[PDB]
C-alpha cells in the first residue's frame, strides 16, 4: 500500500519562552497549517500519531482536541514506556501501509562521576538540546574518525558552518544568520573540538502532517501535492562485540548504514540520485560521519567531500537546506516532521529562497527517543 504526504505544515522553532503560547497552540499552529494544505476536511483525519518527550501521557490528546475539535478517534503518543521510541511519521505510515487507516496527521512539538555532572550543567546553561553522554559520545565519534582517516577539527567546524549559511534562507528556524568558520571555532568549548555553534540549541515548536493512502488521494483529486514515501527503514540497536565495536558504531553508525542501504534497495536508487537531504545534525560530527554512512562518499572521505563544497549549493548534495538540528534547534517531538515539511516543499518547488532547482528524490535521516534511526525517501507521487 502507497503512502503519501498530502500536507505538511509547522510552526517557526524559536528559543525556550521566547513566544508566550503553552504547547496546545504551537500544535494547532501546525496541525491546521498542515490540514490547510492538504485542502481537505478535519473529519477526514482518521487516527493521530503524536511525538513529544515531556510531560505526561494526556498531552497528545489535549493537543489534538485543541487543534482540531474533541473526537473519538485513535491518539497514539510515540513514546511509550515498554519499547524504544518510534517517530510520529513511521507510525502514521505503518497505519496507513497496513490497512488500519485511509488518512492520518501525524504531529509533534516540544515546549521546555565529575565530567557527567559538569555536562548536564553545561547543556542546562548553554540551552543545548542533549543528554549528558552526548556530546561526549559524539566528540569520541569525531575524534576517532580524525585517527583513523586524518579529518581535521576545521571539518566539523565546516560543516557547523554549512548548516548557519543555510539557515538565512529558513523563516522557520531559531537561528538565520552566517557565522564565519572563525567564529564557529572560537564559539566556547563543549567538548574537545566541538564548540557551541557545532551543537544543536534548545527550540520550542510544533510541526504536522498528513499522511494518506493511494485510494484516498485518488477519490480526493489530491495528485498535485502528494509526496511519495519510496521507502522508509528503521533500525533499532544493533548488537555486537566487544572486539568490533567502536566510538562510531556507539552513537549509530551502522543503524544509518543499514537503514539507508534497506531505503535504496527498496526504491531501487543509489546515493547519486538524491538531490537533497535533511539530517539529523545534533551534532557537527554527526552529520560528517553520516556522510559515509549514507553512502555520499568512501569511508574516510567526507574531508573531500566538506572541501569540494558537495554538500551545499552548486554541490553534487544539498545537505540541509533548512540550516539543520544546528540552526532550527531542536524541539524533541517536532524535529522529525520540520524535517519532512522541508524535503514535501523542496520536491513540490515550493522551497522559495533554499529551491534546490529540479529536486526530485530527497532523503530523510531522524533519530527517535531512545537512539533508533528512520531514514526515509520521497519522490513526487505522480509527477
Amino acid at each position: 500500500n502507497r503512502v503519501f504526504v498530502i500536507g505538511v505544515g509547522m510552526t517557526k522553532f524559536e528559543k525556550p519562552g521566547a513566544r508566550d503560547i503553552d504547547y496546545p497552540d504551537m500544535a494547532k499552529e501546525a496541525g491546521q497549517r498542515a490540514l490547510a494544505d492538504a485542502g481537505i476536511k478535519y473529519s477526514a483525519i482518521q487516527q493521530a500519531c503524536v511525538g513529544y518527550v515531556y510531560g505526561d501521557s494526556t498531552c497528545g490528546q489535549r493537543a489534538i482536541y485543541h487543534s482540531l475539535g474533541l473526537s473519538g478517534i485513535p491518539i497514539i503518543n510515540v513514546n511509550n514506556n515498554c519499547s524504544t521510541g518510534s517517530t510520529a511519521l513511521f507510525m502514521g505510515r505503518q497505519l496507513i501501509q497496513g490497512g488500519l487507516a485511509d488518512c492520518v496527521l501525524a504531529l509533534g512539538f516540544e515546549k521546555m562521576n565529575p565530567m557527567d555532572k559538569h555536562m548536564e550543567v553545561m547543556i542546562n546553561r548553554y540551552g543545548l538540546a542533549a543528554v549528558p553522554a552526548a556530546p561526549q559520545m559524539f566528540g569520541n565519534a569525531g575524534r576517532e574518525h580524525m585517527e583513523k582517516y586524518g579529518t581535521k577539527p576545521e571539518h566539523f567546524a565546516k560543516v557547523a558552518w554549512k548548516n548557519h549559511k543555510h539557515s538565512t534562507n529558513n523563516p522557520y528556524s531559531q537561528f538565520q544568520d552566517e557565522y564565519s568558520l572563525e567564529q564557529v571555532i572560537d564559539s566556547r568549548k563543549v567538548f574537545e573540538f566541538l564548540t557551541l555553534l557545532q551543537c544543536c540549541p534548545t527550540s520550542d515548536g510544533a510541526g504536522a502532517a498528513v499522511l494518506a493512502s493511494e485510494s484516498f488521494v485518488r477519490r480526493n483529486g489530491l495528485e498535485k501535492k502528494a509526496v511519495e514515501i519510496v521507502a522508509q527503514e528503521m533500525v533499532t540497536d544493533l548488537s555486537t562485540t566487544f572486539e568490533e565495536n567502536s566510538c562510531m558504531k556507539m552513537v549509530g553508525y551502522d543503524m544509518t548504514r543499514l537503514a539507508a542501504e534497506r531505503c535504496y534497495d527498496t526504491a531501487g536508487v543509489k546515493p547519486s540520485d538524491v538531490d537533497v537531504i535533511e539530517l539529523h545534525d545534533c551534532f557537527s560530527a554527526n552529520e560528517l560521519i553520516t556522510y559515509e554512512a549514507l553512502g555520499l562518499c568512501p569511508e574516510g572521505k567526507a574531508g573531500e567531500l566538506i572541501d569540494r563544497g558537495d554538500n551545499t549549493y552548486g554541490g553534487k548534495w544539498v545537505i540541509n537546506p533548512s540550516g539543520g538540528l544546528i540552526s532550527k534547534g531542536h524541539p524533541l517531538g517536532a524535529t522529525g516532521l520540520a524535517q519532512c515539511a522541508e524535503l514535501c516543499w523542496q520536491l513540490r518547488a515550493e522551497a522559495g529562497p533554499r529551491q534546490v532547482p529540479g529536486a526530485k528524490l530527497a532523503l530523510q535521516h531522524n533519530i527517535g527517543l531512545g537512539g533508533a534511526v528512520v531514514v526515509t525517501l520521497y519522490k513526487m507521487g505522480f509527477p
